[PDB]
């Protein structure tokens, strides 16, 4: 079992300096939202996968573009009640193999979505930009 | 309901630069680790609420540190199967009133504790190191 661990000490106005193996960030009030990094920890965490699978399947990769929105509840605790998640791969990238990526990602390999999936309405989607 | 969104695109080889409303961090594999920057997401969300909550407590607070250490599951999805997060308030700080503001975030406020708490096992603990 990995383990994982961060420390985190405040360092303005409700927020904290977050310690982590690549360095230290700020997160809180004053610096990074708490609820948009819970956004960028999914995205990575899926694109990461993505990435490694569209290498796999031998996709000739320029870019990829996540876009993440999350829609809030109106009473505490304000959890994301939906969390949309469009994939854009650019390149020589097949359809396919995109959406192959992509539902290896979502349906077994990405751990930060796995952990959320089960109190929200996850939408996914994804399109490929042919570009040499 | 409120809307969170950020977009995220690839940087280096499986990493990507995050777009968030106060600026861009690199997520990824060599970047910030995404299970990482999910303890970070959840630290700070109850951070702040243990901020405030310790304010409108009138406690004194000097400093505030949290640490998080999870355990990945062994296989695919390797979410935490288990969280364990520790509060140590710095300064004139009561343990009844960092007791209730630790209670108040993980049981009401906490919006992205509260999305993954139905599929990891949760340890919370605290303690107050008083000083002036």
């Amino acid at each position: 079992m990995e383990v994982k661990e961060v420390e985190l000490e405040l360092s303005s106005e409700a927020t904290f300096l977050s310690k982590t193996s690549i360095g230290e960030i700020t997160a809180g009030e004053k610096g990074l939202n708490p609820m948009e990094l819970l956004l960028v920890s999914i995205g990575s965490c899926s694109g990461v996968d993505v990435y490694h699978i569209l290498k796999k399947k031998r996709q000739e990769v320029k870019d990829i573009k996540i876009f993440l929105k999350g829609k809030r509840r109106e009473k505490h605790p304000k959890i994301y009640e939906e969390i949309e998640i469009k994939y854009v791969a650019v390149g020589k990238v097949e359809e396919k193999a995109l959406e192959q990526a992509v539902k290896l990602s979502t349906e077994k390999y990405c751990s930060v979505l796995a952990m959320v999936k089960p109190s929200t309405n996850l939408k996914i989607s994804w399109e490929v930009k042919w570009e040499e």
